[PDB]
Parts: structure tokens; C-alpha cells; sequence
């Protein structure tokens, strides 16, 4: 099931075929029509108002910029445009059909009362405009692209934390700090860093768009339970791997028998691990909020192990 | 080695920069030409004719809707179109040239007898054209876009699965149910959800579109052997991670000891797991048969354990 | 931080909107302009010089076939062209500007001492021409399209290699051959294959074009360390995950008990292995060097063991 | 160090060579001599007093019949006998001196003062006589023969407790109780007995008497600690190896699954293991009270475990 | 429970005190009386007739040279003598009464309708005679020296054997037997011999005299089951620990890889083991059958293993 | 196989019977007889002359006092006694016939030539006298009382050593010695105290007296062989298990973390274990060289260990 915005989100409808975003606008001449995305163009964002009664499950678009509502019709001229009341005519509702395969993300947008499918082309003119809705061609196909939104929060639920696989490694091996007998210190000190991974994969919920850079506290497994590492400061992107340092540093002595040569192993558990968590986000220019959720998974490494033997 | 159709399948031709695809019809006006597609197009359907003699490597392309087969000439005008004879003339032949890179998935139609490459544009006229093919340009490339076709069976090959990874994870660790003796029932009832995952990975044959949406029954690991769990009933995408939940189930009771305290831990074996499958095909409008070998892998668990033990 | 060559490296500015390349040269008519990529076509290909004193942080950038370097002003027509002394004018320098999100692998060429951007688009026209700097809109997006490079070696960084998983894979398990006591000869053939997994990702340094083939050993756990395997002669693809096939073999015998039914059992320890390493690239039309960092991943097996026992 | 009992502990004189008692009356004819354990004549019993001032370190022998002290002289006869006034005279101090190999468990009863050691025989008469201390002969050597103890109290310091062996033993393999599916009951009944193993060994304090039967609970291992099991009722024989039976009793159902074949199999550890301890023990005549101290070891077995498994 | 002969069998009746053996015969002059024990004199030897009626539970103690069965009364003289009639008197009726600690191996012959105990001592004349059997004295004690028997079969009850303790030995570690590749043959011999242990304890039935010599396979650990090795030909003391070698033999070849340094570890696992068992056993003199209980237990080793692994 | 002295090594004959030894002097009265056990008397000392020729396999019994050899015939009067020339008659030669059961440890000295056995008795007269040799009797025993030898050497064959058993036993398990974070010091102590085991059990070679006392260093096990641990000073007392203390002591400080609570666990391997080993023995009186093979026996500890981890 795609994800269908709720009535007070933002968003471009940006066509498959003409790569390019809808636009309505009060001026200059011609009010509706296609446009390369300008993100600060207010007259690329629309909104949906959910239809109810006999027009539940479908939707009018309305633009920001107008208040206008998007209309599509195959007698009257011109078949496609702009008009206040919100949904007053049956001509401002559609249907959201999604598509398959390369169009999975993509939808047309159906007036069903004429039969009616919107075109976002650039090869035929007008560049906005309809087709019978019983004719599908590829160019009737429109993605979602959602307002610029802030990523407030990212709460992990820790409690299904899952380890995936599980290796030993050995970050220091080499300990030969040595005397024959009763000398009275010997110190040792571990500085090892291993390249760990990050990704926040979407689940559920808002579509966050692919890339979005955040920062957030990654998970970490303790012994018994995961916990948040919020250490790591890196810059993550959504939905895309990252990497990152981990440094284990430790400082510890031993000597205190009756001759020996000290040997010291530091030793880590490294192997995949994921975590479930929620995203709470809101919009940058209106405050709007809604979660997504996610599963994050990485290559970690935990319970840090130090031996100590003697040899003589 | 790209993958070439046998002789009975059809598909469309997309440019690569166009984004179009090739049509040839009988009428209206212009017989040939570029679309954006239309799956319902008869027009846009092509088959290949497999040269033999002194063209085998070559081929036909001829046009589903007419019967007729392509052409590519440098002197005589048009440069392309349609014509009888299924490669009556040395110009009905092309060579078919995987690109690399961004393009190692499109191809080059070179027609040799005419050192000519036909070419998919929409940026200058004719948008169907041809060019000296020794001067390459990028809206010379073209890729298959197959014919509708449909998943009719997934058949693992079992004796290869593998185990990529394995830790043990306890689903019900707390289990404190007790009495001080002689008491005479203590039952215990599991039930833990775990989030499994899915991918069918292309490997050969048939390239089935990636996305095609299917059902079939995935791998899971029983105590030797790997088996098909038939009760996984999620629809799966092709060469896309799914992910799906595998919840266990189990009630057991214990009590017949001199005076204990029934503690029962249930433990399930996690990881990573992949095993070799064979996808079988056929044309929804033809029933042409084909097939695709394929590597299943994901996230799985497998051999419950319920370890019982009192204590006082 | 997005990757910018230095002086002596080639590229084609591929426009996001016009997916069109940025051409320079002394004619025909038209000097500058937009083109299909054509990877022989010198006309198409540009370098950059790195800015100093006032300029430090700028470019200019600088036609392979003309010599000449590119211009912006907002003033004087024609707003965007060609012109002689290697930054000789403030309308020579430009800032790169990352985008975000989808155009985050694309980039604006602004011109700050005119606050121009320029502009690659197809559906307005000049299709090459800029605009007011504080207009952003997705046609003045570009990306690097580099020059065909060469991969002259591989090289791992061996000591850090990790694994990440570890499940013991029984080859050839079954081995029942025997007789009653006293014989003197049974000999063992084992010959198991398995499908392997290879990847070589970036991570730092030159972008090497996804999917550029090429050949190298891959990384193989010995016992306590990692090592090249070189027999693996399989073409890979850069940044694409890739099989091939590694077959152990292995003839033993054994036979000097007193009565015994020998029993052979192969096995190897198979998981999922990844190891850093650099890649040493040069122009093959030049010879300039720079080079790539990466890390190796793939799913690997190792430590082949043997095991015989009697039976009676 | 060999172990000599306080002044309240009454014993017998038992000689290695005449393998009889030195007795001390005040009728018959003869007052002191040799003669067959008789656990009831007080005539065999004497305590000891002893020695301070110059005597510290030496001993008089105490008859509890007779309340007399025995003496050695060399000049008057006759040479030994008994005599009143509790050590009155230097002829009633004795030196035990331990013996060495087959007579470490002996001593001599050697009178200083006259350079006398205590002769004990059959062979020559008088049976019980002495001889000049200077010249051993073999049948000079006592043993102590202590009355009738008995043994109040046994405690472990099972803080202590040590595993000195652990082997995995499975009670109970075999189990395929089944049946297709959703069934509903499939009760399993453990039944297993494992013969023990149980000895309490001297270490130091009283020497009870080898053989010397009693009852006592015996340790067993928790799973983090060792406790007493008061269940075993068998009767132990002091310092020899006994033998008794340990059953483990189970009565466990299973089932709740889409289709199965429970399978349960019990197991236990079995292995070596010892406790220290200490014995209280009081005469069954005087309730004198004594200690000893021992070492417990045994086979034993804990950590009864009980996995249930599913099969398709 | 002291064990009692049935009444086929023979024995010495040896006095804790005389250290000598009854005697019964028609002549010499005296008739009864003691004597070193010679195993060849008839003299020496009786076998017991189980009273019933009134007489249950007591035994009339039979020459088996005379015949005659043995009296002990206090008004007539002699006290102590032979008679005829197998019990006919109540005179020749005895109570068998076991004596505690260095006594639980003798026993008293008290024959109740006198009050009367039969007394074996050599410091006091009669030698044989008896005592007013409330008069307890150590010289009334005797012990049974059983007949020669021989020992026919041991029979294990290999169900029941159990593993005391286990640790991995390595029998041959060292193994660097190569070349640089191609080669085509490396061969292994493996001989290490390890001294086991062998003790037949007593733990029921006929009391085998300690030091008995025989002949017997020795338990054995197979892999799921114990085993009777017949091959372990040494010669075994009853109820003593004995200690016989084990060699392991094996020889095995290795090679055929890309190029190798194989390497092979001969390992066994070795620790304490023990099993029940029955001796079958029977007169020399008679054939008269028996059987003895017991534990057997020893240092073995077991599940011989080779394992083979290249380097490079 | 019974231990028989070379030619230089001295002994008492012992009897089983009179328990009592042999001795030969020149004076006073009786020249030859029987006397309870004196260490000092050279009157009871004797060693073997063995003989040769038509005497191989038999032994003279030579008096260390007189350099006379002992006798046995039938006919003349007295039976048994010395005599002059060192073998000189066929009736200074005897047999060393070896006991079974509990005559085991003993022997007939039995005069071929003869017929005659000696006899060594307290209940008849002459106690040394002999008997016919094919009426065996008790009184006929002897067993060797070897002179005081001392123990110079023991040196174990640590190549094989061997483990019988394994368990890990915590010393310090508790270990929370922490604080929040950025401290700089945490020391730990390690004192905890093993009662350890030691036996040296005879195996051939000379029969050391069973209770000798001596010094000795023990085995150990270091991590990949056995070695001698010096320290321990105890008193061993020969074929006896002997009880030791061993503690593990040492000190170790860690502290270098973001914000830690060091934890740590010292650990120890115990279990069962056992070496062969020579003994090195000479004659206090003459330095005669002899030597005994043995294993040692004993529970003991190795692998000491010592684990940090941190906790938050
Ligand atoms: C002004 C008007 O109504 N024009 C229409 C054309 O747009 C239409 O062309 C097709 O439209 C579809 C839209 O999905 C595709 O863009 C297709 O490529 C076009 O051919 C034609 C009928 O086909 O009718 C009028 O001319
Ligand atoms: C009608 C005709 O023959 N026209 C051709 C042009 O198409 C041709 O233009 C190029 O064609 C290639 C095809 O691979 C690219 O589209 C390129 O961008 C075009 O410039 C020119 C020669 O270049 O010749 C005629 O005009
Ligand atoms: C010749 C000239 O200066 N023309 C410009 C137009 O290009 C310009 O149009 C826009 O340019 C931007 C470039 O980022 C986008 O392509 C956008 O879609 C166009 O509308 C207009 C001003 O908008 O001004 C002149 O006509
Ligand atoms: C009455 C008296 O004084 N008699 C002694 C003997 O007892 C003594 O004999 C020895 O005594 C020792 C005691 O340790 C041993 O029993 C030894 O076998 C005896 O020979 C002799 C001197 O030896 O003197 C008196 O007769
Ligand atoms: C001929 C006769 O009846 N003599 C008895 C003695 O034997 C008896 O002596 C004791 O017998 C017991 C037997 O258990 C012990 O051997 C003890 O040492 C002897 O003293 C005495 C009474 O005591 O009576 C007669 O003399
Ligand atoms: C002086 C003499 O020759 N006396 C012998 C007795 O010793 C002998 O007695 C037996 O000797 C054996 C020795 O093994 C046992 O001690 C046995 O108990 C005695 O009976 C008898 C014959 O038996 O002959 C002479 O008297």
C-alpha cells in the first residue's frame, strides 16, 4: 500500500515521463502547466483534502500557492486547470492508482465522474494536460515529492534488538611485556579502531526522501540488552549505508607473582546486528507531524575482553 | 553475455535517451516512429528472427503488429522503416552491441551491410532514425522492455542451501513459574515474533523486470536439510528485500519432582541463509515458456529449543 | 565532501534535466552548446584550474579541445560561452555547489562576481545559458561524467581484513568406505564447489564509474591471516556485487588398524569477509594517476579440515 | 604430626607385636598384664594426664579402673606396674615416640628418667615388661585403640566445594513420542537411576575408627553452589568407599505446534567431586567432645536438563 | 549384610586372634583343634547346613573330612569337639554374629542354646575351646578363608557404562610433513602408546578373595556405546588396580591440491570410566557355582581422530 | 614378576606367620633363630649370593653378621643353620617361591636338593626350623624387609605427562570495584588457596617401603607440557596420597575508559592428573645404587586466568 499523504502535508507531483513538477499560480498568463522543481517556488506545492461521502477514497489537489483546486474533464475546454471550491465539482476529485514494476512508486491520478487520466509530458503539447482514462501510456504517471521535512527524533525499540551473526576478533593478540620475577609494573595500553557500519532502512509510514542527511545516536549491543551509542556523531543519509570509527582504548597493569612474563589479549565480539526504530519528523515550513518506521541494521562489534596469563 | 531473446518472446525497444519506445503500425500516417509506452500497444511489440547462414549472429527485428521487419539503409530515403519479407533484404539484419557502464545494460542496433546504427531521440528530427554507425552517441543505445510475463512456479534447489551466519537467540528467556512441591502442573505457552527478510536475486536466463510482484513459499532450515515453509504467504518482489514475520508458537508443561521450580528457556538458532532456485516463466498473452535461475537469501531462524530445568 | 579532480583530469558536464553533456569547440556555427555524450568527440571534454589568491575555492573550467575556458555574466550577450587567458576574466570562475537528497552526486557551476548559475535543460532554449543565481531550479544541476580511466592494480590492506561470520559447512560429509580389517588401500576424493560472493566498494578518493570491469584477486582467510587468492580470474564490476566459483579438491587415504570402516568428513568454515584496499587508476589518454579507496566484502569459506574415524 | 588425646578421652594400649591390650586391675592375682580387647572390661581403658613444669611434653597413663598410674624402672622390680599418686613419682612420665613406615600409626612408650621403653609381647615373658630404651626391638610399638565414639554431627563447608571432573550424560535419548498434528497432549515420564559414589576421608583432628558406621545427607552440586542432600539415607562406613543409588524423576507434556514430532531428551553432569568438613563426635560413656576434620569425595551429577524439540 | 555360603561350598574358618584355621579329623589323637592353614588339608575345610524350623537362620558347621558337624556346650566336657547326625543335637547349632570396624570382615559363632561362643586363640590353652558368649573377647572371631575357586566368565553390562571424566590428548601434534606442490604423495604413521588403568572392584555376591589372578576383556568406549576389548590380554588382580599399555597404530596418505603443506593431529579422548559387571565363578574341587557383582573402572581413551589441513 | 635384591642389597626374611625375622650370629647360645624386628641388629640382615652353573636361578642366603650361609637337609641334625664356603654345599641353594592372594607379597624359601622348606613359626618348636617341601603350610612365608635406603632422586618423564581431567574452577568470581567514570585506579588482588593432591604410586623396580618419607618436587602443568613445581616443600610419605595447599595470588589494575566499572574473574583449570617417573635410591649403610619407576598422581590446577570487562 503507498503511502497517501494526510491533509496538511506538502508536496510537488512530479511526472514520470516529463521529469518534470505541476504548477498553479494566479499569474503570469497561463496558470497551470509543468516546470523543472524550484523548491521555493510556492506554486509547485499542493495538498490533498480527502474526499468523503460518495467521494471517499478519492482526493481533490489543492494548490498552496492558490487555494485552487486541480480539475480534469473531457468535454469543455480547457480540459485541465485550476478552480475555487474546494472540490464543490465533481470534476476536482481523483483516483490514485499506483503503479507496478518501474512505476511502483509512481501513480496516475483518475478522474473517474469523466474517465479522465492527467498527462505530465513534454514531447506533445499541452505539456499538462489529460487522456482518456481507458488509454494508459506511460506519461500519465506522477511520484510524490514530498516538502523539505525535518527528521526531530529517532527513538530505537531497543527491547528487539537482534543479533544477526557473531565472530570473535582479536584486536590486540601481540602481548609480550616481560622481566623475570618480582618487578612490581607493568602497564598495557589498547588502542584499536575498527570500521563500523550504519543504515536506517524505511519500513513503514512518511517516505523520508532517500539521502536526507541526520544525525542520531546509533545502536550498540552491552551484554544482555542493546543500547543507544550516542558517541558517534557522524552524518548519516537516509536509507543509504554509512560507515564509521570505532576506537577501543584501555589502560590496565598487572604484576604480582612469583615470576612471570605478562600476556595480555583484547579481544571483541564483531558480527551484524538491526534494531527497529520510529522517526519523528515535522515540516520545516508549517510544523506538520508524522513518524516513519525503520529497521537499522550494521556491522558492530561488543563486549570488549581482557585476559591476562602469565608464562614463565 | 547480456540476455537475447529466443524467437517467440516479445518486447518493446526503449531508448536509452529518448525514453521512448519504437512502434511500427499500418496506420494512421507516419508507419514508424517513437511512443511513450502503453502495454496495450500492439504497436510497440517486436520479436526477433534469429539470422543463420551468413547473417547467424545477426538479427531481425520484426514488428508484432505488422508482420513486417525493421530496416536501416544510408542512401536511400527513408533511412528506416518497415518491410515484407522476414529479412528479405540485408537490411532487415543487426548486431546487437552491449554497452558498458551506465549503458551495460542497453545495447546498439547496428545494421553492418550499411554501417549504420539506428538511433532513439527526442531533442532533434527524426525522432526514429539512423546514424553512421562509427560515430557513437549515447540515443543509439536501446534496452529490452519484455512482454507481461508470469511467475508459474519457484523451485529451490534445496541440497545447496547454505548457512551464511548463526548465533543463537533466546526468544522467551524469563521463565519463573514455580510452587514449593509436590504441586502437579505447570504449563508454559510461547509465543515470540520474529521479523524474517526476503530477496530473490537474479543469476541467469530470463531478466524478469525487477518489482514483479509474485507468491511462493521460501527457504527454511530444519535440523539437516533445508525445506520450502509453504506458510509464508507474503507477496514478494523480484530482486527486492521483502520482509515477512515468523512467529513461534509452542505450549509444553512440566512438574514431577521432589519440590522444584520449572524454569524453561526457549532458544532459536538466527542468521543469515541463502539457497540456489529456478523461476519459471510463460506469456501471458502467448504462454511462451522460459526460465530464470536465481539465489534466494535472508534473514532466518531455525532449530526451537525448550530446555527445562528446576531449581530449589 | 564531493570528489573534484585535479588539473590534469578529464570529464564531461552531464546536466541533471537535459541529461545532456556541455560542448566547446571552434565550429561549426554554434561554439558552445549541449550535446549526447559521445566519448570520442574532444568537444566534449573539459578540465579544471584551480583558483588562487582571491579565487582559492574557485574554477575555471577549461575546454580539451579549444583551450579555451567557460563564462557566465548576466550583463552582456551571449550570457554564457567560450573565451581565451586561462581565468583572465572574474567571468571565468565558478563555485561548485553540491546538491541534496536526489542531486547529491550533482552539482551548481555558479558564478559569484555575477551571481549567474548556468543552466542544461532541453525544454527551453538556449538549451546552454544560466540564470539569476538566487532562482534555484533543478536544470542548473551537473555531475561528473570523468574520462575513461584504466584500473592498473589493486591493492589490500591485508592486516585489517575482518570477518564478519562464521557457520562451519560440511563438504562431504557422507564417507562410508570400508571393508572388515587387514585390507590396505582406501582412498578419499573430495570435490565440492561453492558460489562466492564479491564487492568492491567506494570509499574515499576518485569515483570510479559503477560498473567499470576489471580483474583482481580477491581476499582469502588462511588460518591467521588474509591473503590474495590470484587463481580467481572472474571479471568483476565496480561497486556490483558479483559471484564465481571456488571448488576445493583433495585426494587422501587410510587404512592400517586393526579392523577398521574409515570415515571421512570435509569441512570448511563459510561466512561473510570484508577487507580495505586501494585502487591505482590512470588516464588512458593521458596516463594521469589517482587512485580510489575501497573496501572488499564478499561471502568467502576457509580453513579446510579433514577428519578421519574408525568404525567396527 | 600423630594425634594424642586430651586428658578426658579414655583408649586402649594396643601393642603391634602381642596384637594385645595392656590391662590394669586391682584383682586377680596378677595387677597389670596383657590381654584380648574386651570393649567392656574398664580394666583395658586408661586416659592420659598431662605433664607440666618439667614434665611439659610427657605423659602418665591413667587407669580408669583403677585410677593408678603405670611406671617403668629398670632397678626395683618389678619393672612396670601401677602405682597411686597421679605422676607422684618421675617413674610415672612417658615419651610417645611416633614410629616410621609399617609403624607410623605406632609409638613407644618410652620413661626417660630410667632410659625404659614399654614392652609389649607374647613370645617372652613377662608379656608386659621393658626394656632399656636404648636397644628397639619391634615390640615396643603401641597403637592407640580410642573407646567407642560416637558421631553427633557432620558439616559441610560447602563454600569450599570443588568439581573435579565433568562429562555430559544423557539419561534419556530416545524419545520419539509423535503423531502427525494438531494433536494436544504427549506426556514424557524420566525415570533414570546412576549408582554414586561417596567417601568421607580423614584430614585432621580425631582419628575416628576406619569402618566406624553412621548416617549423614552428602553433597550435591546446585548450579552455582554445593548443597547438602538430605535425601540419601544409605549408612557410610568412615574412610572406605560406598556406593548408593541417586534416581532422577520427570514428568514433562509438549505440544502446541502446526505439525509435529516432540522429541525430549534429559541429560546430566556427571563427574568427580569433594567438600571439606567437620565431624563432631562425643563419648558414647562421658559425651567427651572431639573434632575431625575430612575431606568428602564422591561421583555425583547435577544440572538435570530437559530439551524439548520439534520434527517434521 | 555379611555374605553367608549356600550349602555346597567350602571353607577355613580363620580366627582374627590365633590367625589359624580349625581342624576336624578322625586322627591323630586329637581330634579337633587349629593349624596353619595348608590348602591341601581336607582337614581344614567345612561348608555349613542351613538350620530350618526352630533352627532357621542359625547353621551347624560341617567337616568336610569327618562328616561331622561341630558342638559347643558349657556343662559337659570337652565344650568343643565334632559329632555325628548333621545337627541332631542342639548343640551344633550356631548364630553368626559380624563384628564392626576392624572386626566387619569376622564374625562371632555363638551357639544360643548354650550361651557359649567358640574361641580361637594361641596365648591361652585350649587353643579352640569357648567362652560364656556374654563375655565378649577378641579371640571369638573368626573370618572365612573361601575354597579356591576359579573365575569363568566376566560378563559386562556395557547398557549401564558411564563416563567419569574426558579431556582431549593429543597423541601425535607435531606434523609438518610437505613440499612446495604437484608432489603426489605424503604418508602418515601414527604409534603412541598410553597406560591405561584396570580395576575390578567387589560389589555384591560371592567375596572373591583380593589378589585373585584371571583373564578378561576390558571395557572400552566405542562412540555411542561401550565395548569389551578382547585384544587386552593382561592378567588382572581381583579388586586391585592394574595398569596395561595401548597403542594406536594408523597410517594414512595426503595430497592432491594446488599446492600444500599438509599437516595431520592425532587425537584421542582419554579420562575416567567405569561399568558394572558379573563374575561367574565355581569350585575347583566341585564345580559348585557362584556369581559376584561388581564395578569395573579404569584410565582409557577413546574416539581416535585425524585431521588434515594444508598450508601455504 | 616379585622383586628379588641384586647380590649387594641387604634385607630381613620376615615370616607371615611369626612375624618375626631371621637372624644368624656367632654368639650367644642358639647360633640361628627367630627375633622380633631390631633395625640396628646386623644379627638380622642377610643378602643373596646368586647362584650359577647348575645353581643359575637359585640363591644362597648370606649372613651380613657372620658371612655365613644358611642351610637346609633332612636327614643330619640340626636341620637348618650357617655354615662356612659361600655355597659350597648343595644345601646352601634355595628356591624363591612366590605366594598367591594374600600371600602375594610373600615366598617359600624352598632347598630343591631337599625337599625342605624353612619354616618361620611362633606356635611350635623350633620356631626357624623347615619341612617337607610338598606339605605347604602358612609358617613356610616369607617376605623381604629391605634395609633403610634413602631417596636420592626422583626425576619425572614430563613428556608424558597426562591430563585425566578438566573443569574450570572461578577463584574470584565477584568483582564490581567501580566508580562512574574518568577515575584512573582500580587495583585488583588475587588470594585464593586450592587443597591440592599427591601420590607416588610404585610401578617396578625396587619396593620402597611403603610410608617412606621424602621431598620432592611435584608435577605441573604449565600450558603445552608438564614441568616440576620446586616450590612445594611438603612431606610426601611413599605410595600414600598426601594432601598440599597451593594459592594463586596476584595484583592487576585497569582503568582507561569513557565511563566504566571494571569487572573481574579469575580462573583456574583443575582436574585430575598423573606422570611417570624414576626414583633414585642408594643403601644408608653402603650407598648401594637401585632404582624404581613410578607414576605420580594428583588433583591439581593449571591456565591461570584473568578476565576484564567493562560495565555502564
Ligand atoms: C489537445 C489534445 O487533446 N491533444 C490530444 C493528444 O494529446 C493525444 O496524444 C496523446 O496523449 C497521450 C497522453 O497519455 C500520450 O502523450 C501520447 O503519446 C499522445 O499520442 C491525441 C490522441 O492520441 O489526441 C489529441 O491530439
Ligand atoms: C535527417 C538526418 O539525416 N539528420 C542528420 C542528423 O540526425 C545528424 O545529427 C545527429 O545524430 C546523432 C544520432 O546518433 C545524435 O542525435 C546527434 O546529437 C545529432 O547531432 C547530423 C550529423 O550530425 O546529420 C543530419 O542532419
Ligand atoms: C534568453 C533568456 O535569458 N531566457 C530566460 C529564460 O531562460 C528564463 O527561464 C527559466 O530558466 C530557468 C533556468 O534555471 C528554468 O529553465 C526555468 O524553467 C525557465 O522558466 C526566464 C525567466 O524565468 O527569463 C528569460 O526568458
Ligand atoms: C625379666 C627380664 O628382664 N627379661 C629380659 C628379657 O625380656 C630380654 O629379652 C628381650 O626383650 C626385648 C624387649 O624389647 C624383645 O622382646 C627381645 O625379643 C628379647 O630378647 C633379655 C635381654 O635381651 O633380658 C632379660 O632376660
Ligand atoms: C579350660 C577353660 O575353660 N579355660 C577357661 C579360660 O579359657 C578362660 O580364659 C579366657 O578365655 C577368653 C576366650 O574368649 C579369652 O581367651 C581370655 O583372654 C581368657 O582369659 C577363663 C575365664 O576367663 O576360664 C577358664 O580358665
Ligand atoms: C623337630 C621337628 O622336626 N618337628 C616336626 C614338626 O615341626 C612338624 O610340625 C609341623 O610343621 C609345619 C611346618 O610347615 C607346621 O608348623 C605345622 O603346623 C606343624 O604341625 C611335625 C609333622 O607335622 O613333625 C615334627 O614333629
Amino acid at each position: 500500500d503507498i503511502y497517501i499523504p494526510p491533509e496538511g502535508l506538502y508536496f510537488r507531483l512530479l511526472g514520470f515521463a516529463s521529469r518534470q513538477v505541476i504548477f498553479a499560480r494566479n499569474s503570469p498568463s497561463p496558470d497551470v502547466g509543468l516546470s523543472p522543481v524550484n523548491d521555493q517556488a510556492t506554486d509547485q506545492y499542493f495538498s490533498l483534502i480527502y474526499g468523503t461521502g460518495e467521494h471517499a477514497g478519492l482526493y481533490a489537489i489543492k494548490s498552496k500557492a492558490t487555494g485552487k483546486v486541480l480539475f480534469s474533464r473531457r468535454p469543455a475546454e480547457p480540459y485541465v486547470g485550476q478552480i475555487d471550491g474546494d472540490g464543490r465539482y465533481p470534476d476536482n476529485w481523483f483516483k490514485i492508482e499506483p503503479g507496478k514494476t518501474y512505476l511502483s512508486k509512481y501513480f496516475r491520478l483518475v478522474q473517474p465522474s469523466t474517465g479522465t487520466a492527467l498527462v505530465s509530458r513534454t514531447h506533445l503539447q499541452p505539456y499538462f494536460w489529460n487522456h482518456p482514462q481507458t488509454e494508459v501510456f506511460d506519461d500519465q504517471y506522477f511520484t510524490f515529492l514530498f516538502e523539505d521535512m525535518s527528521i526531530d527524533k529517532i527513538e530505537y525499540d531497543l527491547k528487539d534488538g537482534r543479533i544477526l551473526s557473531s565472530t570473535p576478533n582479536v584486536l590486540a593478540t601481540q602481548t609480550l611485556e616481560n622481566t623475570s620475577s618480582q618487578t612490581q609494573e607493568m602497564s598495557f595500553n589498547l588502542s584499536q579502531t575498527l570500521t563500523q557500519t550504519s543504515t536506517f532502512a524505511y519500513t513503514a509510514g512518511f517516505t523520508i526522501a532517500v539521502g536526507t542527511a541526520f544525525k542520531a545516536g546509533v545502536p550498540i549491543f552491552a551484554e544482555t540488552e542493546f543500547k543507544v551509542d550516542i558517541s558517534v556523531d557522524n552524518q548519516w543519509n537516509w536509507g543509504e549505508e554509512n560507515t564509521f570509527s570505532k576506537t577501543y582504548t584501555a589502560t590496565f597493569s598487572v604484576r604480582a607473582g612469583p615470576g612471570e612474563t605478562v600476556k595480555a589479549v583484547s579481544t571483541v565480539d564483531s558480527g551484524i546486528i538491526n534494531v527497529p526504530f520510529t522517526a519523528y519528523l515535522s515540516s520545516k515550513s508549517t510544523g506538520f507531524e508524522v513518524t516513519t518506521e525503520g529497521i537499522w541494521r550494521g556491522v558492530s562489534s561488543w563486549d570488549l575482553r581482557h585476559t591476562l596469563t602469565s608464562v614463565t
